[PDB]
């Protein structure tokens, strides 16, 4: 057969199974209207949002803990909390009983008590989705590793945008695939929505 | 060509000047020269770390060597070659050495204490692997309010598996440099700093 890279997980024998929704807490990062238009408009949003909605539906049907994260934002600015950009994406609004936090940093733990909350909920397995894959999602998943959580990142329920590399452009798909490979190497199980619901 | 999150939020800062900076070299160890963790483009990355070290030493700057602890039968075997510094990238007396177990070089280390003691908000970061310990450490440094400049040609990674196959080291590295430049560090070549 064909030789391929080995994940840090498999090399060290630290690979864990993907999360089962039935034993997990679901975390939806930054499902906000900022990402539907303007310079932060993300690629492949129709399907990523449809998949977040599927995960939410499944989590609610199953009675699982659900945590919604949003940017604190800036009044009159990006993720404006007094304007459309700070609002939840239609269909991805929280319901009564669900946890909702506001954060300043890409790391959703920093000054939010997300750690205390996840301790209280009692699950080491986290299912993670949202935006942007390379920034708040990547950072939060990495931080969760430090606290000993097992993350399963839902690759088709997350998105990013085209990024600059010097005076050129890397498509959103290429950024996203690279970050999914990076996550799978050493920071999370990476899985499609259909495998969880 | 896209703008950055930094510029959109007005949170962009200038690249570091070596004269006002602390230099951090992440895991410049022999593990990454051979074996399953052999990284791509190491000849030039190591030559550039050596250039940064030279320049930092000539100018009397704080230099922090982060080394991975390692384990018997694991990576960076601390009783064997893999755990040693790459030739030419060894510390000199009066430099700092910090041992770590996790990709985040702050976790269970005195790296934060040390950076605070050194006084410099500006960090020049290089080393290995770009997507794992380097990316993680630079992301964590944002939390503490540090300004990072990541030296893209003094860092490296390896080919990785994904759902649709194998992504070459060069592609991983370029994408992570674009990611870093969006929201986590100024990204600059070695030549611009020395």
């Amino acid at each position: 057969g064909m030789s391929v890279p080995t994940t840090m997980f498999r090399l060290t024998g630290r690979d864990y199974p993907p999360a089962k929704l039935s034993h997990a807490s679901l975390i939806i990062i930054d499902a906000q209207k900022e990402y539907l238009s303007g310079p932060l408009k993300l690629s492949g949003m129709d399907e990523a949002v449809a998949n977040i909605a599927r995960l939410l539906d499944a989590a609610r049907k199953s009675g699982r803990p659900i945590i919604h994260v949003r940017h604190l934002g800036t009044v009159g600015g990006r993720f404006d909390p007094q304007g459309p950009a700070g609002q939840f994406i239609p269909g991805l609004e929280p319901l009564e009983g669900e946890i909702v936090i506001e954060k300043r940093m890409p790391n959703a733990f920093k000054n939010t008590k997300l750690h205390e909350t996840l301790q209280e909920l009692g699950h080491l397995d986290l299912i993670v989705c949202g935006f942007m894959s390379h920034s708040s999602v990547s950072t939060t998943v990495r931080r969760a590793k430090d606290y000993g959580y097992r993350c399963t990142l839902v690759e088709d329920a997350s998105a990013t945008r085209d990024l600059a590399f010097k005076d050129g452009v890397i498509p959103a798909a290429q950024i996203h695939q690279c970050e999914m490979a990076v996550m799978a190497d050493n920071f999370a199980c990476v899985a499609p929505t259909a495998s969880l619901i």
